[PDB]
C-alpha cells in the first residue's frame, strides 16, 4: 500500500525476453495457424464468435510499440490465441492440436523463463 | 511499459504525508461537519442520495490500516467528503461555506506538500 513496497523485481529485461519467447513460438513448426490475424471477410463465423483476435503477428506489433505496459498482459495475449483456437477448433483436428501444443510449449517457456 | 519506467519517484514518505495532512484537516475549527461518518438512521435522504459516504475518521481508519494504495486514492476519498457535502447542502449554509473551505484548504496543502 501507500509507502509499503515489495522488493523491487528487476524488470529491465522482460521486453526483451518476451520478444525471445515470441521468437520461438513463432519459428515453431506448428505456429501456422496462428502467425498472421485471420481473415475476417474470409472466414465464415469468425467474427461474430471471435471477440478478441489475436495472432503471433499483432502480439508482435505491440510488443515492438509499447503496448504491453507489463509482462501479465503479454501473456493474457499469447494465451489468448490459444483460447480463441480452442473456441473454434474441435481438439481432434490439425488446428485444434497445434493449439494444444503450442500452448504447452509457450507455458513452460514461460516458467522457464521468469518462474 | 514492459522495460521501460519512469525515474521512480520517492514515496517513503507518502503515508506519514497524508496523515501530517489528515491531522490539520482534522483540526481544522471547520472540521466539525465530516469528523464523523453521517447516521443514516437519523438524517433523513442521506443514505438513498449519497451513494458513497466518507468523513474524516474514516478516512483516518483506512490511513491507518493501508487501505490506501496510493496518494491518489487518498486524495479522492477527501475530495469525496466534500463533493457530498454539496450535493447534500446548499452553498449559502454554514455546512456548505464549511465544505468549500474545508476543500480550498486541502487542496493547498496538497499543491505545497507533493507539487
Ligand atoms: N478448420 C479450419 N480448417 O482450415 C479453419 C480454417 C480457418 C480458420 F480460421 C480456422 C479453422
Ligand atoms: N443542513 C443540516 N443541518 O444540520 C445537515 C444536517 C445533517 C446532515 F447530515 C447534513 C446537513
Amino acid at each position: 500500500s501507500m509507502s509499503v513496497k515489495k522488493p523491487k523485481r528487476d524488470d529491465s529485461k522482460d521486453l526483451a525476453l518476451c520478444s525471445m519467447i515470441l521468437t520461438e513460438m513463432e519459428t515453431h513448426e506448428d505456429a501456422w495457424p496462428f502467425l498472421l490475424p485471420v481473415n475476417l471477410k474470409l472466414v465464415p463465423g469468425y467474427k461474430k464468435v471471435i471477440k478478441k483476435p489475436m495472432d503471433f503477428s499483432t502480439i508482435r506489433e505491440k510488443l515492438s510499440s509499447g503496448q504491453y505496459p507489463n509482462l501479465e498482459t503479454f501473456a493474457l495475449d499469447v494465451r489468448l490465441v490459444f483460447d480463441n483456437c480452442e473456441t473454434f477448433n474441435e481438439d481432434d483436428s490439425d488446428i485444434g492440436r497445434a493449439g494444444h501444443n503450442m500452448r504447452k510449449y509457450f507455458e513452460k517457456k514461460w516458467t522457464d523463463t521468469f518462474k
